[PDB]
């Protein structure tokens, strides 16, 4: 894998959470130039000084604001000469049925699940086309069937699925492939703090009977944007040790 | 009788699949509310239904402000709602490249906000008559379209609200669930070129479009009884068109 | 629904099972004839008697046997002039992965779960297309998803759903439609056997709460033969209280 | 060195993706044995490889007896097994009416139990490694085809085993997954007229069939540490196929 994305540049937003801090460190460790794009500035900066200098840089954005979004990619195509990958890994959750649930909470969900998607997709596909790069969704088993008390959350997600589909039969003949990556349960700080009661019955579900590293998700987005992946177009793949391929029955 | 003076509140009722829908409901002896920002084409059909069994409402479904007060003066002057019919909707044609931001926003607005909106204020007055959702999705929600990006994502929002909304309220009696057309003869269609609307009948195995009453049918179907144990399921009424791994014909 | 199926011929094979009792008692109530086919004689022997005279017929079938499967569509065509609805409800289940279950487990899954809705459907399609008929064939949500348990079911199940998809695409345009149920937990003798424990953890996978009635599988299977349902084709209909709609994860 | 020493199983290696996934195997380090029914073809391919690190099987995976001592004979001689890729399969076109019972029998035998048969031999081997599966399914095992009614059936059996034997072996340390291509240049699909050849370009976004290479290195990352929490998935490797709602163009 030494030299896989050699000086490929790669955007990645949400960069200062799990899954975007691996997906840099993997990025980085195969030779790509890596732009940390986040909200937060603590998280991507340590992560940037981190990786060789002249190799990462962090910058500010909202991914649910279209004109920072415009200014974002077209700054670092004429900053780096090129986009190769776009990595749309920022991310709100909010907990609660419709009725749990407000406006506010919609609009928040709705402007970084899926404005970000459509904005920073939109934006960095100019790019992208002269490089013949690709994009990777952070999607969620979420996107791909419901949960109990996520109705919004489920909403956005199935949103980013179906957009992912749609984006590759626009631009996959045009040399761009877009993908996403549906995980389940991520070991986090969040999950970390979960009571043995709360853990043991998402472990229940999942066949492989533990939450993803966020390596594991960072893996499959790398494979994605890699030449190995050539004839892989609009799938949505499912990161969740075995959590979609069940029916709903119980474990018995 | 299946709908004996149940109320039925019904978006885009002014016009294709809306109308039809009014139409069957109505037949079957529901009391409609018929919601349209087409308020011409909403009162004309209003007024071709029984007398004191139809009104109509001119909103936007866009707006959360419009439609939480038509769900709660529909509840407080007919005493309830039984069904809606999450049916209004736009189309864009375009890839993201081809198509604005006040593009999406039409198509986030009416397709997803408008779906979100009504099911939100309906479900109190749904949770105390046990009564149900029917959201139109698409086929273009359960996969994508070349050129019709923001529809597609707004579609593909509507079928996992369905899903997701169907795991919260069906333990307290109310079922949520969607109807996944392919191309039907409406106003949304209607302006297609002939190359493509001949694709439609190689790519449905029944040969033709479907009829607006053939979806209303199904919508029918979803409110009543029979459909008692159907949950969180995005019904496609597209003739074959989902059934399909994308292959062209092998002979 | 009164006369909704005057006069026409209905094949129901596992005719003698919860579900094939309830289709047949639904579709004779809207006005079909019925032909209650099993390999079981008293069953459908006691359905056929409780039905109105000359509007119900019981058969003995082994519907893994082409050859029988064939005289049978023939005949009955002959004697009743015309075939106007299949139910491939015939079924058998085993429990176990493939390590706890044998080729000869395999054999009896396959012969009647597939090779039965292969050659009824085949033997009966020519009787359907002089009618513009239609096939509503019993798969099962263990055909759209996995089960812990029941490998080969499982395996059997997937079959039906994509034949049901394949053969839509082959005939639907012919004027035969074909479309599945895919129920869930429907309560029998076997589920009111079960434990609380066992029957708890079921339930509570389900939205609604509860096993199926047999009625609310069938009436959907008369929905889906109905003029009602002339643009539903390659359907596998989910008639599950929600089962299908989770994306896996577990209710908290 | 991905593979460096581990044995790799693959039936249908005498040809097509089998051969492609025999050579990228082979290349990062693996053992393998080439199963086929084809005794020339496979024993060339394996005669290609590397001496000391390639052996063929003359074997019909239809066969449950044959498939038993192989894998036992396998697990004997190289003393593991690491990676079984379900290869093997036989496609013929048409609707069951245009279709016997022994095109039935033949399809069945192939595509269906040879998977079943061969996973559940080499399961207690894989169990001692915690090695995985990939099946070759298709496309036509996650939605129909025109024209193709017995291979849909059996490739949709492929499709759902892959995820019970995920859910069923995969907390044992044994992940099962599948690879979904559409059209491959192969041996299988060389006598496809170009009428049906050319559509396969429009309803593919990437316009053009698969190289067996591409599919090869989509198998090859499904077994690799890569993929450590991918268990119970059918990856399309389709170029956009089933992204696709069945829609043609909207534009
Ligand atoms: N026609 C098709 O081929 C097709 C296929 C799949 C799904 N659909 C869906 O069917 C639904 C109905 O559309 P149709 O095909 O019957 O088209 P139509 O144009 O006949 O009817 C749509 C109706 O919705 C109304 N409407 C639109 N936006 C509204 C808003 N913001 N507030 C209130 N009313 C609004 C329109 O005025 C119109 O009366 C839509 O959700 C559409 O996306 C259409
Ligand atoms: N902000 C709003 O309130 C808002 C926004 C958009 C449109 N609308 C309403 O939508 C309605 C339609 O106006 P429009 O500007 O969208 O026009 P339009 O673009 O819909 O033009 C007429 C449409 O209906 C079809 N049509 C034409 N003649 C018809 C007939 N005799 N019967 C049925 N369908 C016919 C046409 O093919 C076309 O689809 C108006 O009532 C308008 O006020 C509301
Ligand atoms: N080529 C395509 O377009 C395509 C698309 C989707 C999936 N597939 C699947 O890919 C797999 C490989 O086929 P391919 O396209 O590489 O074709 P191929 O003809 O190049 O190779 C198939 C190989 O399997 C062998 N084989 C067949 N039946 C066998 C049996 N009973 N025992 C042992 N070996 C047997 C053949 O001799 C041949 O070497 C099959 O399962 C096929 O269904 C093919
Ligand atoms: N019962 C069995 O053991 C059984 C059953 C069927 C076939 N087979 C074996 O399958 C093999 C193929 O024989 P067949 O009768 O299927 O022939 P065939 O029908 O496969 O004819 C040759 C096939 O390979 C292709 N081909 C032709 N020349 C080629 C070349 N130089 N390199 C690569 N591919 C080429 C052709 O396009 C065609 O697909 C034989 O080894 C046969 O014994 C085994
Ligand atoms: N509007 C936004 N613009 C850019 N990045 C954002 C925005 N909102 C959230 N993010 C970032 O996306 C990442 C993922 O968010 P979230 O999933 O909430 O984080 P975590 O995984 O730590 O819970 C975070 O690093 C967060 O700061
Ligand atoms: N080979 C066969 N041919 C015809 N009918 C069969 C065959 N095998 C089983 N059946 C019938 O199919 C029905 C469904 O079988 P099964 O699901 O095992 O029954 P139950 O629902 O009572 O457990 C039964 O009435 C059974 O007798
Ligand atoms: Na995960
Ligand atoms: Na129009
Ligand atoms: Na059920
Ligand atoms: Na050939």
């Amino acid at each position: 894998f030494q030299g896989r994305f050699d000086n490929k540049v790669v955007v990645i937003t949400g960069a200062g959470n799990g899954m975007g801090e691996a997906a840099a460190r993997r990025f980085s460790a195969e030779g790509a130039i890596v732009v940390l794009a986040d909200w937060a500035k603590e998280a991507v900066d340590k992560v940037a000084a981190s990786l060789p200098k002249g190799r990462a840089m962090a910058v500010h954005i909202d991914v649910s604001d279209h004109v920072a979004v415009e200014k974002m990619m077209n700054e670092v195509a004429e900053k780096l000469g090129r986009i190769d990958v776009l990595l749309n890994n920022a991310g709100v959750h909010v907990a609660g049925s419709v009725l749990e649930t407000s406006i506010d909470d919609w609009r928040r969900i709705a402007g970084v699940d899926i404005d970000g998607v459509v904005f920073c997709s939109k934006f960095a596909l100019p790019h992208l086309l002269k490089t013949k790069g690709c994009i990777v969704n952070t999607a969620s088993v979420s996107g791909l069937g419901g949960d109990w008390g996520a109705a919004y959350y489920c909403a956005a997600k199935g949103a980013v699925v179906n957009l992912t589909r749609a984006m590759a039969l626009d631009h996959g003949g045009d040399g761009v492939r877009i993908n996403s990556v549906c995980p389940s349960l991520v070991k986090t700080n969040m999950t970390n703090g979960w009571p043995q009661e709360i853990r043991d019955k998402f472990n229940e579900r999942i066949a492989l009977g533990r939450a993803a590293e966020p390596e594991e998700v960072a893996a499959v987005m790398a494979f994605l944007a890699s030449d190995d992946a050539s004839f892989i177009n609009g799938a949505n793949i499912p990161v969740d040790g075995g959590a979609t391929a069940s029916d709903g029955a119980p474990k018995i």
